């Protein structure tokens, strides 16, 4: 049974509270994590502290405390800390695959769908994704989430099934630990309601990229990077921490993600293809298609009805409105002798769309 | 209580069988090595696998099966290996220092001198030696040998107090365990005898090694390399594998040392000098001497005598017999403004000496 | 028309005189090496400044002058200095291979033989050898020495046609040039006599190795670093500095190398063996070897007759005594089986034999 | 949705009802198997037509009508064939391992958990694996068989989801249809009665095999090799032929492999490992193994409780009763270091017990 | 004077301890048995490198070194290899045939007799038989023999006169030959004693597949794979290496494969046949059989008595209890017609008999 973790490590995870990355950590950390690749599941890591590894590579400049030293820390620290990721995953016979991401880039369709691909690319041929933050667009308000929000996004993009957050507190307590001695950690939590929210106040940008990640039907787990076997103990089932359950079911999401809009176009399918999707639920060719009506682009969701002109699906299309018109009832094989590229053999797959 | 711990790793322990090094043993081992470390101790490395190193860094070529080619995969595999080595340890803030020694060198009055000082060195600025042997010039006999001897060696020349033999099987056996149910691990050896090298039949070898380590009183352990915890469990002194005790005392292996071969020289020294020597077990400075006698290397056994001429100790001279004359009677820090070099500002140290 | 070429580059051209190697010197000299390698001529590297490393890796530490010091930074700017080599020399496809050495190796017998053929393997295979000082084992008075001694005795070892000295002077002047307007450049040298040792006074140890180097047959070239096209210009016989001519030939040596000593050792020949070394010229190969009488080791010289006793050869043995006398009229593949290692399928290369 | 595919490919599906194999229909129906493959399935291939490959490679030479041509024939064409599905697989990338058993060695307790186990390495490796029986040792009613009761203990092996008997015929009809026109097709059999073996009277092989797989919760179709694109159809559910559904599902399989015959051993397992076994079931780990009872060899049922005494689970043991006994307690690394050879590291996996 | 001759390669002779196969040495090998069948000879050929080859093909992956990785490259090695055997011996003109046999198939008594049948086709249609072991089904503990008991079960079964063991060590040495200079080569051996097995220390696992050779009644030979024509050497009688005569004839093995067990069943024979049997020592026909008794299978032994009842020998039966009935008075031509297949025009075989 595979699955798919998303590891969001914080800078306090990473550094322990230095100047500078602390090694040992982030390779045991690695250690975990190629056991569970060798157990054959999907690993992605969203990560941070590309200041610190700026830092120690410019040999500790006294740089000005100002927005463009961190821009500029940041720009130097993401090749130095994507260099450190792939020495350390190389011990493992592991290859590692940067991802520049940003949270416009998941608002626009488009962007989105190429991301997906090729996080799914990357995911397929056994390669590790490290994704990041884009520094050099980001704002200050950006840079003080410390990629909350970005991991709850690429929990969602990944399609993972849980979002493991590793932070420097055992979890979630009912009352303060070092005051109260009857305050206990929160094992289960079903609903992020505001009394919690008025429990823990930066635990208030992880609580709001769980309540994110759970909308979506991702079940989300708050646990101390330092606790020993953490990431295991997360995949088997142990609880370590404060667990977030999902409130929907991706079947919601989908629905959730193909009705939001209006549909953006129109086209027609003939009596095979829709046999095809009605019956047995398969995805759209583009040998199936007749009509293409309306102008659109990549990733936007359109409306596919037979010739007598009835609903019976909606879906997101791989291909804009033009290039469907000139695909439109050839073979497969032939899109990239047509269109010149090939963004895969189907015309709206099959877990893209909705059957109505 | 800070202690010298000499660890072995052979070509199967570093590859595990396969054709090329496996990193995760090699990363624990060093993890292990390191919590040493930081615990105050003291590890010194021989180690082997510059041919598979070699190996892979051509990208396995197809060489004939000669001795040629394993000289150049040894060459080539040699600074690899390093390399893999420094990467490791760089991890834990450690640093390490490559040094290449052969059985002449031991052998020689001088180079054990030069190598000794070079390893104090390393191990006193809390810097790991990795040792391995100069293929370059080395013979085939000496290849099959894989650092065995070269370990003890290594073991005598740093004073350590234990030498750690890792090998692929637990350690020794009254009988064979594959056959006999009832064959056990033995636990301690007291006497390498007859009996013992019937026992075992490359572990001859390696008993070859316990039996020269244990002569000059240094315990030696024979275990698993993929035991956890084994190198740790060494220096704690819990019981993992066969340990061979220590037959002698280091003062026993100092006399042998000393009194082996017959006096090179005499020195002459003053009434102050002698009662440092005597009274309190001083070392010998080169502002006591008053004559030298004789014509000798460094390194040599040489007769200390005070002025009425009866002998009080003998020792080894750090100074060849020119340049303790040239230096006799001077203060320790114009040494160097007299040979234009310093090899320390005594002549003869307190424990390379014997007093009688 | 291949050539063999060794340049020897002191401390002062790697560094530039500053307290850190100058990579770009460096890497000016690596493409001009590179570009002869592509030509078809073979490289070797004698280099230094193992000090300079050390002190770059280690952050620049505060040590005391001592020559434990020199020792402790050594033994780490060995490893960095090979790194920086192989990874300067990775940019034009070649690969580098580490060789330590001494004088004492090329003293002995058996040693001499060892590193020449590891020297050759590394040759014919397209690897760089790049060869330093062993100085674990080494003195001070090595330490000043500056590989110029291990420069020729590299030289005599590789059998190479010219020996490159670089240095920062253009080369040997009749005057001093900075107070005589008229002194120059003197460009070609037949004899080192002790008017020249006079004229230059360090250039002394290089006058050494260029009379030591030419006494075996080679021509010497003493050159500034810094010129452009330094290397290529030395290959294609354009004068750039001072040329020592070459005061016997290869085949003076040789016999000189041969007849040095008495033989260690007597072998017997049968006809068809001494047929083909008079009539022919060629090798001896242990098919056709019949009796051993003597006792010796492998690489010191032997006398090779017929049956009737009278001499033939005299020439250096790859085996010692008791291998020659275990695998004497067997075939040369069965050599690994008789034996269980093979130095080459003869006994007596045709190189190393003077027929007389 | 990955699914494991066994296709029996009878020798008139091969040869056509030739003298010879016919690589057109051969290689259509790989091209069909590679799709699979591409897609993400898992496929094995049961064959047969040894014979015709002998003939075809000895120049189809004059032997008797006797059980040694045959022997002798499926000597030379096992290679043949082997070499032949290689190349045509060769095409499409794709790698092929070859598998011959026997019915005897899948009664085996020992050798069925090897076969096993070398199946499951090949298609975790994306290698299609290629099974025949072993004719040197086979017999002539075995030989008369072709290859159906082998098809279905290999589909039992492999823990496949369909077993596809590729025929000359569309499969099953309720009469004759030529002589009957109202003759239809029987698409679905949902089980395997006397009315269904008096219907069909070689299609008695066939309905064994079939009720064979069904009974073990496989579903079996039979289908006409020469129909286009069959192999695809049947993969996306398709009807294409007689369907027979699986009796039972793969439980109750395992429970009557489990519990057929009684524990032939007695282990005893600590409370964590316990504890896993129960809330998580999770697989053994030789760690928590505590006492051994009885003898018993690898692949036999054996019995597991905890200290109490009270069982908890039958489970197949992967080491016999001399190796759990010496690995009992240790770590799972350790295994080839005890043992020599290592079988895996837990010793009763989570699929192959059933927790009581 | 043809003669049957099983010459067995090991990994070491085939790769030369490199990771694949040399084809020079087996070429050079397969020109020797070339020549030798071409003389009138039979050969039979056990061999390994399965596993060599299946990393070759595979492009040299990275599997984990773990026994399903071995049995993984030997599913597709074994393949490989036979192509690399049939490719080397079709330069000659000669066919190869593969065999698959365990040790199992061996104690069979009816699969013993299948796998002779099959050799005797493939060694009479003038078709050399390669012979491997089954690795699919196959044990750890069988693979680190490296078939050297299947070489002697394969003698046993082919009725070989020699079995030629070909190994790296010139053959069997009276002391260590590196240690003593005296040691020597053994000629020949007439009883494996106790002390032989304490002089040889894989030497073991030869010296027992020896015994076992020599108690059937075949001369063992012990020789390096290495020299130049040992084959056609160990043909001729000329010494090559040590030699085990057989203890025993193939007669005294013969009546110990005939009165090892009590017989299974008896028969009555006619007048005539008696007569046969006794006076000429001929074969049992089917014609003569009067009656059957007992129920037994194909290669058991069974008791022929006359019409009296007087017992007058025993036999190996080729046909099943239930076969002989049918078949029980009937022509040797109608058996096919009778039974739906023959296994010969005899009963019981001459050879197969112990008249008394």
């Amino acid at each position: 049974d595979s699955q798919t973790l998303v590891v969001k490590l914080g800078t306090s995870v990473l550094t322990g509270g230095s100047r500078r990355l602390n090694r040992a950590h982030i390779v045991e950390l690695v250690r975990q994590c190629a056991q569970l690749h060798a157990a054959g599941h999907r690993i992605v890591i969203v990560t941070s502290g590309a200041i610190a590894a700026g830092r120690e590579h410019l040999g500790y400049p006294e740089l000005p405390a100002t927005i463009a030293s961190k821009q500029l820390l940041a720009a130097v620290g993401q090749s130095r800390l994507i260099q450190l990721w792939e020495q350390l995953f190389s011990i493992y016979g592991i290859h590692v695959g940067q991802m520049l991401l940003t949270r416009a880039d998941m608002e626009d369709r488009e962007r989105f769908l190429n991301a997906r691909d090729t996080l799914r690319a990357l995911l397929d041929n056994n390669i590790v994704p490290v994704i990041n933050e884009n520094d050099a667009v980001a704002t200050a308000e950006i840079k003080v989430g410390d990629n909350d929000n970005l991991s709850a996004l690429a929990a969602i993009l990944a399609g993972a099934d849980k979002l493991l957050l590793l932070t420097d507190q055992k979890g979630l307590y009912t009352a303060d630990p070092r005051s109260n001695p009857q305050a206990e950690l929160i094992k289960d939590v079903y609903g992020i309601d505001d009394a919690l929210r008025a429990i823990a106040g930066g635990m208030s940008t992880k609580l709001q990229a769980a309540d994110v990640a759970c909308r979506a039907g991702i079940d989300t787990i708050i646990a101390a990077g330092s606790k020993p076997g953490v990431i295991g103990d997360v995949m088997e089932g142990i609880s370590v921490g404060t667990l977030f359950h999902a409130q929907a079911t991706p079947l919601e999401n989908r629905k959730r993600w193909i009705f939001g809009a209006p549909p953006a176009g129109e086209i027609t399918v003939d009596e095979g293809a829709t046999a095809a999707i009605l019956e047995r639920g398969s995805s759209l060719l583009p040998k199936g298609i007749k009509s293409v009506t309306g102008n659109f682009s990549r990733g936007e969701v359109i409306r596919i009805c037979n010739l007598e002109g009835r609903d019976i699906a909606h879906g997101v299309s791989r291909y804009n409105s033009d290039a469907l018109r000139r695909i439109a009832g050839h073979h497969s094989q032939e899109i990239d002798a047509i269109l010149g590229y090939e963004y895969g053999p189907v015309a709206v797959h099959r877990d893209d769309m909705i059957t109505r």
